[PDB]
């Protein structure tokens, strides 16, 4: 119950969620791709490694997206999935989509 609970503030309370680990390159890229975006006044990056609960976190988010690898991306509660799932979204204009119906880019 704990975890969900903190795993679900984390992704209601951020428009743009990312869920990542300590020295992880598509971490990394899908985080600069979105800050590409001027996107970080609306994100929030969690390091779910460095968490007593990281199983219990990876094991959520798989219920979430079918998934337990990070990094996992959520826009406005929505699931995006990985890096991948991000540059595919980004190459064929649904990424600027999704922002543009948020506000988030003109």
């Amino acid at each position: 119950e704990a975890v969900k609970k903190w795993v679900n503030k984390i992704i209601e309370e951020n428009i743009i969620a990312v869920f990542a680990k300590t020295e992880c390159p598509y971490c990394i890229k899908a985080i600069s791709i979105l800050k590409g975006y001027n996107l970080n006044s609306h994100m929030h990056v969690e390091n779910i490694e460095k968490n007593p609960d990281m199983a219990n976190i990876q094991a959520y988010l798989k219920e979430l997206t079918g998934k337990s690898s990070v990094p996992r991306i959520f826009i406005n509660k929505d699931v995006v999935g990985g890096c991948d799932d991000l540059v595919k979204e980004n190459d064929e204009g649904k990424l600027k989509e999704r922002l543009q119906k948020l506000g988030l880019v003109n």
